[PDB]
């Protein structure tokens, strides 16, 4: 069977990477639910789409899900 | 560098699977944000932890993120 999967958030080695990042943006219900979150890794801090904020950092696992 | 990753929700072939599932449960702010969602695949509809509801279905991609 083929299904949609929501894989668990986990920590991964990005051998070519030098920063971790946290992208945040507002969806339809941002007022009550808060900003959406995307966590990743990259060689350099990536440029983002319109309406997206990004925070980059340079220690392992420096991008936990925001509290 | 090692970082936390939120992988994109996508559709995947589970060759040994016969159902797709949608697990839902309430976190701290379930009143305003709605239930949390976990999407996956399994051979049979899995038994779930306390406070978790599960919906299983048997067509490909029958488990989209709830609207």
């Amino acid at each position: 069977i083929r299904c949609f999967i929501t894989p668990d958030i986990t920590s991964k080695d990005c051998p070519n990477g030098h920063v971790c990042y946290t992208k945040t943006w507002c969806d339809a219900f941002c007022s009550i639910r808060g900003k959406r979150v995307d966590l990743g890794c990259a060689a350099t801090c990536p440029t983002v789409k319109t309406g997206v904020d990004i925070q980059c950092c340079s220690t392992d696992n420096c991008n936990p899900f925001p509290t």
